[PDB]
C-alpha cells in the first residue's frame, strides 16, 4: 500500500511544492497549515482530483505553549488516521521576522513563535513520529544555509534554525536504531517573502553565484524527495545545501 | 574605577572558577545562582574578605516563561545597582539531563529549562546588557565542543547549546557596532557531575587525547578571561574549544 | 547525443560502481585507472557490450609531479577524443595509508596523498573547465574529515584540501554553469583483506544498521548531484555515513 | 632556562609581530625568512640589543620539492643548535596570489609554492619538531577565517589553508600523547598589502563589523601568545578566529 507523509506549513510556497512532489512520487500526504485554510484545501482538492483519498489537511498553531505537545501528537495521529501509517515527516513551517537585540508582539511571543516553529515543534513532532513506530521512514527538516552568516537583527530566528541543526543530528543518532533516518535541506535564497519590495528581491538575487536568481520551491523539493527516496537509504544526519553557492560568498 | 561582570550559575564548579578569576584580575562580580544559595553567599564572602564591597549574589530561575525577560533585566540591573556598570556578562548557567525521544517532568518543562537556560535566558540577558549601555564590553557564552557529536538522548539540551552558538554569532554581528564583542568557550569534558560514580568518570577521561583527563574548572576560566581581556580586542564571534582534543576523536 | 563522464580510479570498488550507475543513466564513460588495468578493460567490455561504443579506459598516475598537469589535461582530452564532449568529472581516485609524524620517502608520501586526493582533482577541474546542458563535478570527500584516523595526516590534509577546492571551484565556475559538489562516505565497502575483528570494529560504530556503505549507496548520491534534480546545488557536500560522524569517542 | 620558538616568514608583518611578542614574553626565537634577509636580521639585531644571544635567523624556501623535508628538518635543528631546545613552532610563512581555473609561473610551480608554503612545509616542520621532542610544547598554525568563504580565483591558496586546518587537527590528536599541543589562529582581514591602493583597502575595512578596520599584526600575535601560554594547557585542535566578525557577514 502507498506510504504517507506529513508536511508542515504546506499550503504555499516551499511546503506546497514539497507536498505536491511527494504526492506525484506516490505518497499520500497530510497538508498541515495554520492560517492558510483555503489554500491548504484547494491543494488537497488538486491532489485528490489526481488520486482520490490521498491528501488531507490538518490545522495547528505550532507556536511554543503548554498544548504544543498535544497539537504535534495530533498532527502525527492525523496521518495514522487518514492513511493508517506515517512514513515521512517534513518540518517546513517557519516563522520568520526580525528581533533586534536593541531598541532605540512581546519578546516572549517572539521566542514562542520563532523558537517553537523552527525547533520545538519539529522536536515534538519528531518524538511523536518516533513513538508510533522494508520500511523507509525518514524525517527532513527545512534548515538554512546562511545559518552561520545570519541576517542582521534575526537572532531568535537564527537560534531556532541552529537548534534544528542540533535536533537533526541528535535525532539522527538516537533514532537510527529504529531505521528512522533524519536529514535536512538548507535553502539559501529561495522564494522571496511576499511583502519584500521588488528592488530588495533583486538585491538578494544578485548575491547568488549560480545564475543570479533564487531557487524555485521545486528545486528545494527535489532535495527533499531525494532524501526520502531509497537512493538515500544510508544517509542520516546530513544537511544538503541548495543555495546556488550563496553560503560561499564572502562579504 | 574597577569593572563589573555578571556570571550566571556562578555558585560552584565552572561558574565559580570564572567568577573567581574575574575577581582576581580585578573585576567586581555579580554571582548569579538558582538553588545553590549557600555556596553562593559563601563565595561572595571569600571575595569580599579579599576586597571589601566587590561581590554580590543575585537569585533567579532561568527557566523559560513569560517573566524570564524581566528576571534577566533584573540580573543586569543588580550589577548596575551594586557597582554602577556592567562590562562583562558570562552565560554559564545550564540545565543538563536526558530527554529521550522514545520512552517525572512534563516535556513542556523539560523544554523550558533546557532551552531557556542554555539559549533563551542568554538571548534575553544579552538584550538587556546591550540595552543598559575607556570601555571593553564583552559577552562570553559557555558552549559545548561536542555540539555536533552529542550524547545519546540529550536532544533538547543539544538544541539549546546549538542555539547558543547561533546567538553568539548573530549577537556578535549585531552588537559589534556598539563595541560589544560576543564570543564563546566550549568545554568538552570538564568537572564531571557531582553524583557520577568514579568508574563512569574514568570512561569519559580515557577519551581525552590530551592527558586522558578532564579540564579543571580554571582551565575553562582561563579561556574566558583571555576572551574578556584586551589581548582579544578584535576577537568576536569565535568559540574556542577547551576539550583537550576530544571533539577530534572519531568513534 | 548521450552525455559523457570521467571517473578517476573507476576500475573497482566505489569508483567502479559510480561509472556503472552513470552508464545505466545513459552516460558514456571514461574509466580512469592506474595499476588496475585488467579490471578496467573488463569494466569497459561490460558497458560497451551493453551499449556499443560508450566506454573507454584511460591510464594515468595521479601522483604529484611536474607532469601531473599534463596527465590531467590528457584524461579530459581522452574523453573529448572518445566522445566529443565532457559533461561530468568525478574525482574518486585516492591513495590511503598511514604517514605517522613519528616503504617510501616522505616526499613520495606527500606526492601520492596530496596529489591523488587534492592536486589531481584541482588539475582535472582546471582542464575540465578550460575545454568548455548539465555540467558538473563531484569530488569524493570524507565524512570524517574533522575526526580523522590516527597517523593519516597527509591523507586528511588532502581531503581537507578537497573541501576547499570543491568550494573554491563551486564559487569560481558558477558563471560558467558548472556546478561543483561532493559526496562524503563514512566507512564504506570494507575489504575482505581486513580482519573480522577489525571489520567488526568499524561496523559496530555506525549508528544506521551497524554496517558500512555499499559502493552503490555512495554512487547513488553522486548521480543525484549530477542529475537535473540538483540544478541549484553547487558547493554542497553530502555525507553518506549512516550517522558515523555524529558518534562521539 | 629560557624556552625557544621558530616562526616562519618572521621578517615582516604578522610573523615579525609574533616573533617580537614571543621574545617580549621570554622566548628565544629563530626568525625564519625567504627573501627578506635585510628585515630578518634588523629584527634579530633589535631583539639581541634587548637580550643578547636570544635571536637568530634561518633562511629557507618553503616551496614543495624533493629537498623540502631536509630544508624543514634543518630549520628545526637550527633552533636546537642555537638555543638547546625547541618549545614552540609557529607556521606563518605563506605564498598568496591568484590561480584562476580559467583562461607568469607554470601551474606546477604555483602548486609547489601555495601548497608547500601553506601546508606541506607545516607538515614537514611538524614532523621534525615532533621527532626531536620524543613542559609546554605547542605548535600554532596561521590559518584563515575565510577558508569556507574563499576569495575568488584563489583555489590553490584556499586548498593550502584548508589542508592546514586538517594538519592542525590531525597533529593535535597524534601528538597529544607527547604533551604537544597543536592549535591555529585564523586572521580574516589583517595588514593589507603595503602597495594596495587605500581606496581598495577601505573596501575590505568597511566589511569588518568590529571597528570597520583590519586587525593589527599585534592583535593576531596576542592570540598566538595565548595559545602557547600556560593558560592554554588543555587547548588543542582549536582554531581561534581573529576577524572582528567578518566571517559572520553574508554577501
Ligand atoms: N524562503 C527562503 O528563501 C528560505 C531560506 C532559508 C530557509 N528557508 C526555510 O525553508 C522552509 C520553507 O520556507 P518558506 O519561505 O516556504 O516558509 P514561509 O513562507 O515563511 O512559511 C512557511 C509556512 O509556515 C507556517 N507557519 C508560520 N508560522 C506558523 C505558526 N506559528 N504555526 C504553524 N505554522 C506556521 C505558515 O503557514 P500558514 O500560511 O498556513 O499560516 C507558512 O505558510 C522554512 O523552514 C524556512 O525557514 C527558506
Ligand atoms: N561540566 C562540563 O564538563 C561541561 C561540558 C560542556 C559544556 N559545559 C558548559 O560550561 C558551563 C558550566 O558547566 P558546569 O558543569 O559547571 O554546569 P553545571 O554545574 O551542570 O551548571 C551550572 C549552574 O547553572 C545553574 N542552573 C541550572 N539550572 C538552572 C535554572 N533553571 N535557572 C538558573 N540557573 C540554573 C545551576 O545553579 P544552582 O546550582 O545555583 O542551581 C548550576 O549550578 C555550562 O554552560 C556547561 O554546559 C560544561
Ligand atoms: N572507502 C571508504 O570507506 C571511504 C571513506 C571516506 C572517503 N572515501 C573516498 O571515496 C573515494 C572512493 O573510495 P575507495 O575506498 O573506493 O578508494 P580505493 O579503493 O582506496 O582507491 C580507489 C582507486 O584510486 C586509485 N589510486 C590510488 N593511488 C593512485 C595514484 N597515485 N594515481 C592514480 N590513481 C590512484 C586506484 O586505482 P588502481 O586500482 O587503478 O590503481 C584505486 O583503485 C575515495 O576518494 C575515498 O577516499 C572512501
Ligand atoms: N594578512 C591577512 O589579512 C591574512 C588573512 C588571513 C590569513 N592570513 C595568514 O596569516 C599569516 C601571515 O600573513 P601575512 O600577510 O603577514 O603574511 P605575508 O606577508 O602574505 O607573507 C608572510 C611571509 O611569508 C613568506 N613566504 C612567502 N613565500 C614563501 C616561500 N616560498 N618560502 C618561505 N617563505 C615564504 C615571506 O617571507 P620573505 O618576505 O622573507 O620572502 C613573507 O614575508 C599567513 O599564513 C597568512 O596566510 C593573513
Ligand atoms: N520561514 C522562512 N521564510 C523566509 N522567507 C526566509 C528567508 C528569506 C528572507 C529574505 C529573502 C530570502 C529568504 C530566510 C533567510 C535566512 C537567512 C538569510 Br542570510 C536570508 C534569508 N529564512 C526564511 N525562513
Ligand atoms: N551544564 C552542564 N553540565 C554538565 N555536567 C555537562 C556535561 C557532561 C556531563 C557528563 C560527562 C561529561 C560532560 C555536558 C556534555 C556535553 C557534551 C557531551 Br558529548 C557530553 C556531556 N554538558 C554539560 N552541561
Ligand atoms: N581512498 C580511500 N580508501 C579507503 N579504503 C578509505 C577509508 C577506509 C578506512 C578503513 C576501512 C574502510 C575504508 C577511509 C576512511 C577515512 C576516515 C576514517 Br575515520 C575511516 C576510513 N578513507 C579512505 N580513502
Ligand atoms: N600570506 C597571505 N598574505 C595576505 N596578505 C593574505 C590575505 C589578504 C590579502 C589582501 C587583503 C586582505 C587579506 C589573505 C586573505 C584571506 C581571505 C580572504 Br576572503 C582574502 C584574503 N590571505 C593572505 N595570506
Amino acid at each position: 500500500e502507498a506510504p504517507a507523509a506529513v508536511v508542515t506549513g504546506a499550503a504555499k510556497r516551499i511546503g506546497r511544492a514539497i507536498a505536491v512532489k511527494l504526492h506525484q512520487t506516490g505518497y499520500r500526504v497530510v497538508i498541515h497549515y495554520h492560517n492558510s485554510a483555503e489554500a491548504a484545501v484547494s491543494l488537497a482538492d488538486e491532489l485528490n482530483k489526481e488520486r482520490s483519498n490521498t491528501a488531507v489537511v490538518c490545522q495547528a498553531d505550532l507556536t511554543n505553549s503548554n498544548v504544543l505537545p498535544a497539537s504535534c501528537e495530533e498532527i502525527i495521529n492525523s496521518c495514522f488516521r487518514a492513511f493508517g501509517r506515517c512514513d515521512v515527516l517534513v518540518n517546513n513551517a517557519s516563522a520568520f521576522y526580525p528581533t533586534p537585540l536593541v531598541q532605540g508582539k512581546t519578546v516572549e511571543t517572539q521566542v514562542a513563535e520563532l523558537i517553537g516553529t523552527n525547533a520545538i515543534a519539529p522536536f515534538l513532532l519528531t518524538m511523536s513520529f518516533a513513538q508510533r513506530q522494508s520500511s523507509n521512514l525518514s524525517i527532513v527538516n527545512l534548515c538554512d544555509a546562511m545559518v552561520d552568516q545570519p541576517c542582521m537583527a534575526f537572532s531568535l530566528y537564527n537560534m531556532g534554525k541552529h537548534a534544528l541543526v542540533g535536533l537533526t543530528q541528535s535525532a539522527a543518532l538516537e533514532l537510527a536504531p529504529y531505521g528512522i533516518r533524519v536529514n535536512g535541506v538548507a535553502p539559501g535564497v529561495s522564494l522571496l517573502p511576499v511583502a519584500m519590495g521588488e528592488e530588495e528581491k533583486d538585491k538578494w538575487r544578485r548575491k547568488v553565484p549560480l545564475g543570479r536568481r533564487e531557487a524555485s520551491a521545486e528545486q528545494i523539493a527535489d532535495a527533499v524527495i531525494f532524501l526520502v527516496s531509497g537512493s538515500a537509504q544510508y544517509i542520516t544526519g546530513s544537511i544538503i545545501k541548495v543555495d546556488g553557492g550563496l553560503s560561499l560568498v564572502h562579504a
